[PDB]
């Protein structure tokens, strides 16, 4: 399906169709196109851009991948920028942008292909979700209980949208994961990502307990030795 709407620059993010995120803009050159995309079926183009996050991107700046985007609301604030929430709805493929003044127009696509053998897909769900659940274990700034709210959710383009949302990704793989169309292969590649993670931190883990029984054994040597020194005083001082 082709679509000829307006596109929004993102610094360093990534939004998943069915994320949920509040992005901050302060320039002269965006919230008047936030704007009259708000009263034009609230839809936005969502892409970000690459190497020296500069902020005056060209035509070439941005990838080739997006994700159309629906406002949730938007909120002048006391410094003059506008907190505005959003949800992404579906990825779509840039034909070609243009800058028409300030703001971005753009043609044109949607995403929709899946792939055969359920019965594999069935085990590499079920693979996945029990992979995250190990892994907010390892990570818990997440929230324990997202993992068993969406544990129920059918869909896979979902899970691994919800998975790759959730992790702390570099922005490449954050947009190569957006890139993918075959479901499978960006669960396969999360899974991938999620290991390497759990890996780290199990390193990461036990270094900080070494670090922690020496600083222990350190600490208690120098009370223990300050003992010694403070009786050897008081003793002297006596005959």
């Amino acid at each position: 399906e082709r679509i000829e709407i307006p596109v929004l620059p993102l610094r360093d993010v990534v939004v998943y169709p069915h994320m949920v995120i509040p992005l901050f803009v302060g320039r002269e050159k965006s919230i008047r196109c936030l704007e009259a995309a708000m009263d034009h079926d609230k839809k936005i183009m969502l892409v970000a851009q690459k190497e020296a996050s500069t902020d005056e991107p060209g035509v070439n700046d941005l990838f080739t991948v997006g994700t159309v985007a629906s406002i949730l609301q938007m909120l002048k604030l006391p410094d003059g920028t506008v907190k505005v929430l959003v949800e992404g709805l579906q990825r779509a493929r840039i034909s070609a942008l243009s800058d028409n003044g300030e703001h971005f127009s753009a043609k044109a696509e949607y995403l929709e292909s899946p792939t055969i053998d359920e019965r594999e897909q069935e085990v590499l769900v079920r693979t996945a979700i029990s992979q995250f659940e190990g892994y907010i274990k390892l990570n818990k700034k997440i929230p324990p209980e997202v993992l068993t709210s969406l544990n129920s959710i059918d869909d896979p383009a979902r899970l691994a949208d919800t998975i790759a949302a959730h992790m702390p990704l570099k922005l490449a793989d954050k947009q190569s994961v957006l890139e993918m169309s075959d479901v499978n292969e960006r669960l396969e590649y999360l899974m991938a990502m999620m290991e390497s993670e759990i890996d780290l931190l199990q390193v990461e883990k036990r270094i900080r307990n070494r670090v922690k029984k020496q600083m222990e054994k350190s600490q208690r040597e120098y009370y223990l030795n300050e003992q010694m020194k403070a009786i050897q005083k008081e003793l002297g001082e006596m005959d």
